């Protein structure tokens, strides 16, 4: 019948009546990256590549959730608030009395199954939803919801509210972007993914640096999340989507992603590539999980950790999945009380840094360092640390 394709042109050249011509189907043209999404008629691909201002076209590629319910749990209760294991290994608490991530410049993006935005202890912190499938862009919050449970879950670990009920998150106060790009089986394309990253820059007003000014992540007037936070993968290296990774770093977004739970000698992507940081899982005695796919940056606690589930409910899950959030929880309260304190964020920073000026370094040094001295290929540079890293942060 047909499939899709992405294809990285020159703008100035690229004549989109052709891929019409040929019988090809416009899915979403990016605004970010010079790239389209289309449906063609597979006898159609070579007639693509023979175009114009095509540069490259790429497959749509798959990648899938990296959870999955430690007991096959379909969600349950807690009336009363508990704190979570894996909140505390990370050094979260004491930390709200500085900030419990609630600056208002400060978004989180969780790129996922979408989520239960009607959950008590996670609708307060839900500012916008948006759900990208099937390349088709979709804002009405019926399409937004949570079909799988994985992403409600992940975005509990991060924000889930400090209250009289159920569990808590990193940084309970933070604003949250659910930006759906799995379906219900919990896959995703990597294309949907793609316009998922891009819509986390362009905010919901559509528009990325509005003021013009130069900044989006950590600028007021703007919209944009300062952290996407990513709890899948794939096995593919595809340009395109590299390329829309590039326009969140350059923009100052701090990324996150799952190693993945293959006990792989290294991480899937996207969690792979340099301006990543990828996010090995431990348990509750420290070990690196077997699952847990080598080489990350750092890692956090991804067994049996519980958190929110949809139809206003809990329930404990495993995975390199569950791991991220707690990461990007901790990158949200960095920036959040740098910027109470200054009235800026940090810079991201790279896989290298270990110094105190940026994000990442921060990261890496505050981190517990376990195992083999130094960075090691189980648990990355260590266990991420909330507390000290704030401290690293305003220091
Ligand atoms: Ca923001
Ligand atoms: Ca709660
Ligand atoms: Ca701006
Ligand atoms: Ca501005
Ligand atoms: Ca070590």
């Amino acid at each position: 019948n047909t499939i899709r394709v992405i294809v990285s042109v020159d703008k100035a050249k690229h004549n989109p009546h052709e891929v019409l011509g040929i019988g090809g189907h416009i899915v979403y043209q990016f605004k970010l990256i010079p790239a389209v999404v289309v449906d063609v008629p597979a006898n159609a691909v070579g007639k693509l590549k023979k175009m114009p201002g095509v540069e490259k076209v790429e497959f749509d590629h798959q990648a899938v959730l990296l959870g999955k319910p430690s007991w096959l749990g379909g969600g349950s209760t807690q009336p009363a608030q508990t704190i979570p294991w894996g909140i505390e290994r990370v050094k979260a608490p004491s930390v709200w009395s500085i900030t419990d991530g609630s600056v208002s410049v400060i978004q989180v993006a969780v790129l996922d199954t979408g989520v239960d935005y009607d959950h008590p202890d996670l609708a307060a912190n839900i500012a916008w939803c948006v759900s990208t499938l099937r390349g088709k862009v979709s804002t009405k919050l019926r399409d937004c919801a949570d079909q799988n449970g994985h992403g409600t879950h992940v975005i509990g670990t991060i924000a889930a509210l400090n209250n009289d009920i159920g569990v808590v998150g990193v940084a309970p106060g933070v604003q949250i972007y659910s930006v759906r790009v799995l379906d219900a089986r919990g896959s995703g394309s990597y294309s949907d993914i793609a316009i998922g990253i891009e819509q986390a820059i362009l905010g919901p007003d559509g528009v990325a640096d509005k003021d013009g000014d130069g900044i989006i992540a950590g600028d007021p007037d703007d919209d944009a999340a300062e952290v996407i936070s990513m709890s899948l993968g794939g096995p593919a290296d595809d340009s395109y989507l590299y390329d829309m990774i590039i326009q969140a770093y350059n923009a100052g977004i701090v990324i996150v992603a799952a190693s993945g739970n293959e006990g792989a000698p290294s991480p899937s992507y996207p969690a792979a590539y340099p301006e990543v940081i990828a996010v090995g899982a431990i348990d509750s005695n420290d070990n690196i999980a077997s699952f847990s796919n080598r080489q990350p940056e750092v890692s956090a606690p991804g067994v049996d950790i519980l958190s929110t589930y949809p139809d206003d409910s809990y329930e404990t899950l495993m995975g390199t999945a569950m791991a991220t959030p707690h990461v990007s929880g901790v990158v949200a309260l960095i920036q959040a009380a740098y910027y109470q304190k200054y009235g800026k964020i940090l810079p991201v920073g790279t896989f290298d840094d270990i110094s105190k000026n940026t994000v990442r370094g921060i990261l890496h040094i505050t981190a517990d360092d376990l195992g083999p001295t130094g960075w090691d290929a189980d648990y990355g540079y260590g266990v991420v640390r909330a507390a000290l890293a704030v401290q690293a942060a305003l220091g």
